[PDB]
């Protein structure tokens, strides 16, 4: 499989190694805020991440993954829409070459910059590999970010970029507490998706924030000098990883707030 972003092997040309693209609950979407309703019957939403134990940051040619141990139930996400307990496995972005695109999911169409994607496997399917076949296998907690302010917590981030410039490469990343990148507020949306790479399996209950968090300009600017590309090959920055959203189909939006 050699799939991208570019022109010859991006979003567009994905459903023909990965048919499933086209199907039923694909993700992102847009999120029309006009449509979505309050739940009322949504439980609180819990992130509990005081134990959360980062190892390696990864660039695996499409954007890089902040990789956690998820042996046991170190840092989980629990509530909200979900039923049980899920792990956090990894976390990862997906951002623009200008500020005005990036996001995969959009506001009302409206496009951020980028995008994190804290992503969780529910532990009652014990690993990750099994928990990708499930339909409520993942939660994946979306938050947006805006070009403004900077972001402390996301500095160290950013400081390691320079080391794993290219694909294949990694680095030791640990001691990363990832409560550093959280909005104020878990206000959310919640639909049933899927993952928005390849394999684009249906599996993932989505929950995005509301609250965006801000980056600055310099942060992001950062992100942009990654490159998809291996070492000692021609250079192609690491720019517009985001998949477009997707048909809506039969599915329904549910608002966490009024
Ligand atoms: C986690 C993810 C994709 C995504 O973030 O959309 C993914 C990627 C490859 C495999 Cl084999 C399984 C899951
Ligand atoms: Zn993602």
């Amino acid at each position: 499989h050699h799939w991208g972003y570019g022109k010859h092997n991006g979003p567009e040309h994905w459903h023909k190694d990965f048919p499933i693209a086209k199907g039923e609950r694909q993700s992102p979407v847009d999120i029309d805020t006009h449509t979505a309703k309050y739940d009322p019957s949504l439980k609180p939403l819990s992130v509990s991440y005081d134990q959360a134990t980062s190892l390696r940051i990864l660039n695996n040619g499409h954007a890089f993954n902040v990789e956690f141990d998820d042996s046991q139930d170190k840092a989980v996400l629990k509530g909200g829409p979900l039923d049980g307990t899920y792990r956090l496995i990894q976390f990862h972005f997906h951002w623009g070459s200008l500020d005005g695109q990036g996001s995969e999911h959009t506001v009302d169409k409206k496009k951020y910059a980028a995008e994190l994607h804290l992503v969780h496997w529910n532990t009652k399917y014990g690993d990750f590999g099994k928990a990708v076949q499930q339909p409520d296998g993942l939660a994946v907690l979306g938050i947006f970010l805006k070009v403004g302010s900077a972001k402390p917590g996301l500095q160290k981030v950013v400081d390691v970029l320079d080391s794993i410039k290219t694909k294949g490469k990694s680095a030791d990343f640990t001691n990363f507490d990832p409560r550093g990148l959280l909005p104020e507020s878990l206000d959310y949306w919640t639909y049933p998706g899927s993952l928005t790479t390849p394999p684009l399996l249906e599996c993932v209950t989505w929950i995005v924030l509301k609250e965006p968090i801000s980056v600055s300009s310099e942060q992001v600017l950062k992100f942009r000098k990654l490159n998809f590309n291996g070492e000692g090959e021609p250079e192609e920055l690491m720019v517009d990883n985001w998949r477009p959203a997707q048909p809506l189909k039969n599915r329904q939006i549910k608002a966490s707030f009024k």
